[PDB]
């Protein structure tokens, strides 16, 4: 039997980390050469990433700790504003790492959800040794930890317990696109992701709008959509590993004023779980089967895919 399978969620809930972890769990995977190919990714991931945060603190007028790293930050844009390609050098490691370790850097690092940066800025900078290398090679995590936005539609072909499966990655525009989305009328399972740790969060160009609504409006979308009564609905409330360490230190109150629970991982994830699944009219007839998920861990993306596998194997194939 085949399977076909949506992929559906605002950017940058792990839409494209998971098809990335269906090459590498059910196919060849990344090899030696193919890894090569993201390592200039991870180069402008990390130029990107620091350049964000040293221009950061001049709009929240914070200061380096040393002003010793002024002349670096002006570095940072010689070496940056002259190369075309993301590349890496021994000097401008020195100058990244020196700005990293900076007090008023790490200040404004802290300060991250008032304006963009990537969520894997902090895992290549402190990895900067190992990815500074002059032969660097990206493992499979950097290849995962990467960030390459989705122009076009994606698809992967993998079989999986003599079930072959068909992924659609359509990306955000398109998910959104109310008439578009019809072509997919018969779609087996659509898997909608969810980024957990945008709770305290807003859109760059929307500053004012929050991400966790968002796609809370989008879930509601597609979740009551005409076209998907005999499709699965499957929900990744993804980027449980950020949302672990961010809600000891952001209130979900902060997203969700109204929430009157403490604030501990327990409390909060169960509080968006409810919200994201009170959004379901068809609360009788139609099932939400909710996961929590770290789309950039292979195992377990694994198990919770073995998971998934099972239930459509029970109702829809
Ligand atoms: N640590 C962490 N990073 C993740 C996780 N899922 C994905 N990412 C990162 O999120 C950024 C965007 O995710 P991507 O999969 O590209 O999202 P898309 O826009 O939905 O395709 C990338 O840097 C991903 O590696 C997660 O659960 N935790």
């Amino acid at each position: 039997r085949e399977v076909k399978l949506l992929l559906l969620g605002a950017g940058e809930s792990g839409k494209s980390t998971i098809v990335k972890q269906m090459k590498i769990i059910h196919e060849a995977g990344y090899s030696e050469e193919e890894c090569k190919q993201y390592k200039a990714v991870v180069y402008s991931n990390t130029i990107q990433s620091i350049i964000a945060i040293i221009r950061a603190m001049g709009r929240l007028k914070i200061d380096f700790g040393d002003a010793a790293r002024a002349d670096d930050a002006r570095q940072l844009f010689v070496l940056a504003g002259a190369a075309e390609e993301g590349f890496m050098t021994a000097e401008l490691a020195g100058v990244i790492k020196r700005l990293w370790k900076d007090s008023g850097v790490q200040a404004c690092f802290n300060r991250s959800r008032e304006y963009q940066l990537n969520d894997s800025a902090a895992y290549y900078l402190n990895d900067l040794d190992r990815i500074a290398q002059p032969n660097y090679i990206p493992t499979q995590q950097d290849v995962l930890r990467t960030r390459v936005k989705t122009t076009g539609i994606v698809e992967t072909h993998f079989t999986f317990k003599d079930l072959h499966f068909k992924m659609f990655d359509v990306g955000a525009q398109r998910s959104e696109r109310k008439k578009w989305i019809h072509c997919f009328e018969g779609v087996t399972a659509i898997i909608f992701c969810v980024a957990l740790s945008d709770y305290d969060l807003v859109l760059a160009e929307d500053e004012e709008m929050n991400r966790m609504h968002e796609s809370m409006k989008l879930f509601d979308s597609i979740c009551n959509n005409k076209w998907f009564t005999d499709t699965s609905i499957i929900l990744f409330l993804n980027k449980k590993d950020l949302f672990e360490e961010k809600i000891k230190k952001s209130p979900l109150t902060i997203c969700y004023p109204e929430y009157a629970g403490s604030n501990t991982y327990e409390e909060a994830a169960a509080y968006i779980q409810c919200q994201f699944e009170d959004l379901n009219k068809r609360k009788d007839t139609k099932e939400i089967y909710t996961h929590f998920t770290c789309a950039t861990d292979t195992k377990n993306v694994q198990f919770v895919f073995d998971a998934v596998t099972d239930v459509i194997i029970k109702n829809n194939l």
